[PDB]
């Protein structure tokens, strides 16, 4: 089997991407944020505290003939930005882009934190990291990909995120028309539950490539590119007037700037992030200070190749017995 679904930016900045997902019988379509940095499929629901729902589409398990309470199971998760959600669990039929999994754990939110409530565009998350990170207790549950894998033509999914445009998540096949050149594959460590890999270095603009190992995660659920302070300082030093602002919470730059590109290494291959991808616009409406899309990972504890990086590539998440990651230009 295979699946193919379009993923769409939630706003003009590509702050996140949403992908329609069919849950239950008859189908209830919710727009979920596919997150290769977590492993829970959770949704706004008929169980979500009413005051914490503001415009999201909800899953109502009582209206699904295939929903079953997973008795005793609870979940609770926090994300890198301090947001969180928790609740109980149903199993139900879940389809993405024509690919169907029966008996998928659908984690129904009883509580969500304010930043979820305040974002009406995201109806939940669909985790695509390794199932060892799944938070369901006392019986840990498998991700949609883990459940689908044995049925897929090939045990892979691909992320092809657009810059200010829709893109595609495919399951079970590699669309050879969706990228240019060849795909370069690189080793993955699953020891922390992430798609963790080591970049071979970087360049800023037209500068020389610096060969240096940068361990990090391929994370579709993080907006920005978070890298070591040394790397980030070298990038922003090439932008007149750029500075790190403790009050704003990262590097800002004059909105009048033209940003340089940023290149990262994948083995001997190179992925170029155009400068425009690194512009996250005014820090507040009407401001002439703009927020940078490359930020320091110092304090996070891990480097994160988030959407800023991934959208510059066609990315293969290879879930074979020994997982790997592939990157191609596009
Ligand atoms: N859920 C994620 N994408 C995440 C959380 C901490 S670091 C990455
Ligand atoms: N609402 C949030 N803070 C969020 C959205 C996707 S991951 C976290």
């Amino acid at each position: 089997s295979t699946g193919s679904a379009t993923t769409t930016p939630i706003d003009s900045l590509d702050d996140a991407y949403i992908t329609p997902v069919q849950i239950g019988t008859p189908a209830q379509t919710l727009n979920l944020d596919f997150d290769t940095g977590s492993s829970d499929l959770w949704v706004f629901s008929s169980e979500t505290t009413a005051s914490e729902v503001d415009g999201q589409t909800i899953y109502t398990p009582s209206k699904s003939t295939t929903a079953k309470l997973l008795s005793g199971a609870t979940w609770s998760i926090s994300y890198g930005d301090g947001s969180s959600s928790s609740g109980d669990v149903y199993t139900d039929t879940v389809s993405v882009g024509g690919l169907t999994v029966t008996g998928q754990a659908v984690e129904s939110a009883k509580k969500v934190s304010s930043s979820f409530t305040e974002d009406s565009t995201i109806d939940g998350l669909l985790g695509l990291a390794f199932s060892t990170l799944n938070t369901v207790s006392p019986t840990q549950q498998k991700t949609f990909f883990d459940n689908a894998k044995a049925s897929l033509d090939s045990p892979v999914f691909t992320a092809d995120l657009g810059y200010h445009a829709p893109g595609t998540y495919n399951f079970g096949f590699i669309d050879t028309t969706a990228y240019t050149g060849s795909i370069t594959y690189t080793a993955v460590s699953t020891k922390q539950g992430f798609w963790e890999w080591t970049s071979t270095g970087y360049a800023v603009g037209s500068g020389t490539f610096k060969s240096t190992s940068i361990d990090g995660i391929a994370d579709t659920g993080t907006t920005l590119l978070y890298l070591p302070a040394t790397v980030v300082s070298a990038y922003w030093a090439q932008v007149s007037g750029a500075k790190s602002s403790s009050s704003v919470g990262g590097y800002v730059f004059p909105c009048s700037a033209t940003l340089p590109s940023f290149t990262f290494g994948v083995g001997s291959a190179r992925i170029v992030i155009p400068g425009d991808y690194i512009d996250f616009g005014p820090i507040s409406t009407g401001s002439s200070s703009c927020f940078g899309g490359i930020q320091s990972s110092a304090g996070i504890g891990i480097n994160i190749f988030g959407d800023v990086a991934l959208k510059a590539a066609f990315v293969v998440f290879n879930g074979a017995t020994t997982p790997t990651l592939g990157f191609a230009s596009k």
